[PDB]
């Protein structure tokens, strides 16, 4: 089915949330990804914070029926121009490696995650 592919970050987005006693800025990431249909090709942007990235894995890891398929699958745990890097390959990698799994890529939360449903 979904045929995922090009998927990256290419930035970041400054945004602000409000917590009831004030404003608070956060960072989301920009992804960018491509689905080929079979020669249609649909172009891909989604913003997540760091939080949504965890949540994800969280998600993923309370379902035995595909925990199982991300067992190896190195992920997110709770200037600097390198851990930036670090931060953004690792985000990046996460995402590539659940999307190769068929299982996985197809599963609803990775979907929303990437908001293609």
């Amino acid at each position: 089915p979904v045929v995922i592919q090009n998927l990256r970050i290419t930035g970041t987005i400054t945004a602000r949330e409000h917590s009831g006693t004030g404003f608070h800025p956060y960072t989301l990431y920009t992804v960018k990804y491509e689905t080929v249909l079979n020669q249609q090709l649909a172009y891909h942007t989604v913003n997540r914070r760091y939080r949504e990235f965890l949540n994800l894995q969280t998600r993923l890891e309370e379902k035995p029926d595909l925990r199982k398929f991300i067992k190896n699958v190195k992920g997110p745990k709770k200037m600097d121009s390198d851990r930036v890097e670090a931060r953004k390959s690792l985000l990046e990698s996460f995402l590539k490696q659940l999307c190769a799994i068929p299982e996985i890529g197809n599963s609803e939360e990775v979907q929303e995650f990437l908001a293609l449903n």
